[PDB]
């Protein structure tokens, strides 16, 4: 029989066991699967940890997210086609839900999929090898469970082990004499930890604006954000200044290329990630900076390199869960003989097209849409369900003028579900005094 | 031939040191190639502000924070070959700062010339053994130019060390405690918990002085749960001592006979895991921490792989001279100096070593043990024999100052036992020299 190896169980891992799964519901005979993940249990980023730096077991600590965190663009715009929120909630709830609810909700599809029982947890992946004598992958993993080391051939391997894990961490002047914390937003975990306190964050990158809303919401004395790009054109709240980028700081200090000067009590990089496979060799290592078309990807799933093996969700994300079920339903549909590929050549050239395209985008009304194009690519080719891209696109446009009008209050806003109509109603507590996170809290009426 | 050497630490220094030694002696050396993953040399030694993750993505190696003084006397870490008397020039204090101490070791190890053999920003990546030619294939990330290359070795030696993957349990309610949760290998300012209550947790390597750094830069107040025998340590009146924890809740921790605290944060001094995610189970060595693990011969030789060896990776009562003591035996076998015993007479022997560890209780036992097994590997080589029933004795000095009084141990001084040199007393006591600088510390204050 034909063995498929899934690196991860993330959404995106998750979304390749659903995919298969389907296919198999249908009638259809699938290969074997074996699914591996280095956590306890599911859910990628959105299974919390306390944990920071290196986990229960030595392995990097994966979850970047941190507690309070809430869905930052609408709900509707990441609802798979083939689960509704209807159908797992049971009633309609509002837009932006915090992490343990879309946690509950991503989980719920594949407990009703039916396919854990095809993942080895607690098993972190060391090294994947392609033998060209066989035309098959030897995937080398660490069983923590039995403290043994084993390897096992595949004919396919599809990586879904994400790329917001592994943090660029840059160093600034003088950070070795800084008397308070200096973290990455990976190691960030609790607001509450910076209560009263004066808080530095460096960099744009994905969750800058987010943290510094968390430190606020929960009482920090006042934030700083210094970064290189341009204007994020938001309108802070009253203890929350902006200046360019950080040059050096002191003991207590922090200083800027603005000349000023300021003391601060922890400083928080918000610098980013790197894509990083340390159990892969170059010969099939992802090279990438985030972006959302990274080069030598055709339909930016298939290693180039090897078309027997395939990266999910590694691209930058607007959307994002039913981009990676467009994506495995892709994958899937390749490994069972369903889309034959075309020539590498013929592959690369196609890949080249959507990198002339992106290289293009100028807004960020031009960013989402281009990989609305790209999903409605994939979802054409395969049978995924079909939903309404364009109708998406206007809900990312109403959240990107919800920001606008308000960087605190986007997250109280509804919008209508793409795949039921079902309205999203108001939540009953408005997002800055929604201060427990759970999800009794949210799904009860109080 | 050719030899890996993995880590550029005291261990990886000590190994370097040994080839460099017997060539300046006149002998023809292997070639040797020595991978680092961190910037420069140190290992431990080389502090970072960093926790986690490093620069490149690579776990912060290590475990070191400002402020750290010598953990024993420097006298019972004084190198064989290489006196204090020697680098500095002048006599100077029993217990000097990282930076003091670091800087003796790198003029050891400059002197020798060995930096040459390195290659720094580098991460092993994997070792694997082929029964065909028998050589072995290291894989490696050369992280300056972002890729991932392979070379063939005759023979390799693990020294990257085991007290830098840390053993981190779960206490119940440990996902809703409000306050920061750490383990003693992401410690590095006391500042940061300068008026606040801090939670110690276990007995292991740096659990005591983590706290008494806390407690010299300010700290409210100390809290000190353990599962091991209690030393019966005079803890200052803002150290407390409690039965071990139970549980905690967004503010509160538990402790087993039923009381409870308010604290503000916690540091998991738990101890470490041996970890080398770059070797297959045919080379892995599988231990807790302890002066005997198995399948080392001579504590050193890979039992299963004869031609795989480790440097370091027993607990560490002495710590410096051992390495060497070890790196020297390894440098004789590599070379064919000495011809080892087959694998049925080596598992033998480490069975004997076992059982003679297992009969160990005292502090005493556990020293002259650890000298024991030191002084049978300086008999095998020409490595300088040094006085170590007089460094057992200095470290018990050192015990029995820390049972005395715990905050003023390092107060103390204590007789080389290279140059007969007697170590003056410090210009500022210990308490008051919140400065850990090299500067501050050999100048007149
Ligand atoms: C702080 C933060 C907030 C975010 N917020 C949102 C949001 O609000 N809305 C949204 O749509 N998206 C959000 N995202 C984007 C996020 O990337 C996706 O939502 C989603 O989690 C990607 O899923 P994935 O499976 O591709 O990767 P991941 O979720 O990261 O899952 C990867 C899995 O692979 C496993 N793995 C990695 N390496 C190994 C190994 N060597 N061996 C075994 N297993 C391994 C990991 O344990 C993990 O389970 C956020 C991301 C971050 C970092």
């Amino acid at each position: 029989a034909t063995r498929i190896a899934i690196l991860g169980a993330g959404p995106s891992g998750m979304a390749q066991l659903r995919a298969f799964q389907s296919a198999q519901e249908k009638g259809a005979e699938i290969p074997e699967l074996v699914c591996f993940e280095k956590q306890a249990d599911w859910g990628g980023q959105w299974n919390y940890t306390w944990r920071t730096g290196l986990d229960e077991n030595g392995e990097p600590v994966h979850s970047s997210m941190y507690r309070y965190l809430w869905s930052n663009g609408p709900k509707e715009c990441l609802e798979f086609a083939d689960y509704t929120f209807d159908e797992h909630f049971g009633k309609p709830i509002a837009s932006y839900p915090p992490r343990e609810v879309l946690w509950d909700y991503i989980k719920g599809r594949v407990e009703k999929a039916g396919v854990r029982k095809y993942i080895r947890f607690n098993t972190a992946v060391r090294h994947v090898e392609f033998n060209e004598d066989s035309q098959t992958f030897t995937v080398t993993v660490q069983d923590h469970t039995t403290d043994t080391i084993y390897s096992e051939e595949f004919d396919y391997v599809v990586c879904c082990t994400g790329h917001f894990s592994t943090p660029y961490v840059p160093e600034f002047e003088g950070f070795e004499k800084f008397g308070g914390r200096i973290l990455h937003a990976h190691d960030f975990r609790d607001a509450l930890e910076f209560k009263d306190k004066t808080v530095l964050l460096v960099g744009s990158s994905y969750s800058a604006e987010d943290i510094g809303s968390q430190c606020y919401k929960y009482g920090a004395k006042k934030l700083i954000s210094c970064y290189r790009t341009a204007p994020m054109g938001y309108k802070w709240p009253e203890n929350w200044d902006e200046r360019p980028n950080l040059v050096r700081v002191d003991t207590e200090n922090a200083y800027f290329a603005d000349g000023s000067s300021e003391k601060v009590d922890a400083i928080i990089l918000c610098t980013g990630y790197i894509h990083h496979f340390p159990f892969l060799n170059d010969d099939l290592r992802l090279v990438t900076n985030n972006r959302l078309w990274p080069l030598n990807l055709y339909k930016g799933v298939v290693w180039e390199d090897n078309p027997k093996f395939f990266y999910i969700g590694m691209q930058d994300q607007w959307y994002s869960f039913n981009m990676f079920d467009a994506q495995a339903w892709y994958a899937r549909d390749v490994i069972m003989g369903r889309l034959p590929l075309p020539s590498k050549e013929e592959m690369k050239a196609d890949s080249m097209a959507w990198r002339e395209k992106e290289l293009t985008l100028v807004t960020a009304e031009e960013m989402y849409t281009y990989q609305g194009d790209y999903i409605q690519n994939l979802i054409d080719m395969t049978d995924y369900p079909s939903f309404d891209i364009p109708a998406t696109n206007k809900t990312f446009l109403e959240w990107k003028h919800h920001k606008k009008e308000n960087i605190m209050t986007f997250r109280d806003h509804s919008y209508r579900s793409l795949m039921t109509g079902t309205m999203a109603p108001k939540h009953h507590t408005p997002w800055i005094d929604a201060l427990d996170d759970s999800l009794e809290a949210y799904l009860s009426d109080k």
